[PDB]
């Protein structure tokens, strides 16, 4: 759906074809779209178009530029490019005073993520925006580089983490625990059914217990934890469950006992939204829980503002012997990466 935006004064105005541009790690989708001036009133003037991917915390205030890009495209400047169809075909339709502009993304940026802290949480609202920006500055014999508001639109773009190519190992992992004043062990091995989980796909928890102990396992409980570092300015941490099921099914002392769970994390499974790092508008509906931050080798993980990461917990719930007053608790967690389809 090609969408416009027209400036207060209606000199510029700015036209997109998409408003979520596609990261799949292999490359990001560049934002190729189309400037129409009224050239009476942006004679004598300069338009450029902007992209700007931003970290912002928070009155309190911080923003730090993640990347930024600026190109000139009026007057024009004979550097552009190849033009795209979308292009060609806003040029052919809207006129003789359009000119197209392409802002490519780079490969060090993370994705759309959005977190309002929730009432026992200590931090600030905080986030990566995206914004692309086209605007008319001019100079004159009293003031120069004078851009008027009157004379600029503003859009904020969307960047969609998707699949890429290939995919890690198979998540797997096993932890044992000996308990006081029992050298007999409680195993437990944990598998996923791959590495990489989709918004809305299944997840195929393989638990395995080998309860060695007198101990019963009352419980066993799975969820998927989001957790997330926010990783500049402030360190804040969060951890929610945003997916959780039973089993249903006990292991007895001296029992084995192997069964498969399966988790989808969903936004919509809370109606909580608050202390969640979400992909938009807390209040959006579109809106769903942020994909697993990418961190590209080699790169400093602080220039990804917030950190983003999923992981299987398996709880057991242990009873107590003759003595002790209360059950216990042991867990294990085994992580696991969740974005969109590959395109």
């Amino acid at each position: 759906v090609i969408f416009k935006k027209i400036s207060r004064d209606k000199s510029v105005t700015i036209y997109l074809g998409k408003r979520d541009y596609i990261d799949h790690v292999e490359r990001v989708e560049p934002v190729d779209g189309v400037v129409l001036v009224d050239p009476e009133l942006v004679k004598g003037k300069r338009v450029y178009v902007s992209l700007t991917c931003a970290f912002r915390y928070g009155g309190l205030s911080f923003r730090r530029d993640l990347y930024f890009s600026q190109v000139q495209v009026f007057p024009p400047v004979g550097a552009s490019g190849a033009t795209t169809r979308l292009q060609e075909s806003l040029i052919k339709k809207l006129g003789a005073n359009t000119y197209p502009f392409l802002l490519t993304f780079p490969d060090y940026l993370p994705c759309s993520v959005m977190l309002q802290p929730a009432p026992q949480d200590v931090g600030k609202s905080c986030g990566v925006d995206f914004e692309i920006k086209a605007f008319a500055t001019h100079s004159t014999d009293v003031e120069e580089d004078k851009i008027p508001k009157k004379s600029s639109v503003r859009l904020l773009i969307e960047k969609v983490q998707h699949a890429p190519r290939d995919m890690g190992p198979q998540p797997r992992a096993e932890a044992s625990w000996q308990f006081f004043m029992s050298d007999k062990p409680l195993r437990l091995a944990v598998s996923l059914s791959k590495e990489i989980y989709y918004h809305g796909e299944p997840i195929p928890v393989t638990v395995a217990v080998t309860n060695s102990t007198e101990k019963t396992v009352k419980k066993i409980k799975v969820l998927v934890e989001q957790v997330t570092n926010v990783v500049l300015y402030s360190s804040d941490y969060y951890i929610k469950t945003v997916a959780a099921e039973e089993a249903q099914e006990k292991v007895p002392p001296n029992s084995s006992l192997t069964k498969t769970l399966t988790l989808v994390p969903l936004l919509a499974n809370n109606r909580e939204r608050r202390g969640i790092a979400l992909d938009g508008k807390i209040k959006h509906e579109d809106t769903n829980l942020a994909s697993s931050t990418i961190i590209k080798e080699g790169i400093d993980k602080t220039v990804m503002g917030i950190l983003v990461s999923y992981q299987i917990k398996v709880k057991l719930t242990v009873s107590g012997l003759l003595g002790e007053l209360t059950s216990s608790e042991v867990a294990t967690e085994v992580p696991f990466r969740l974005m969109h389809p590959q395109p």
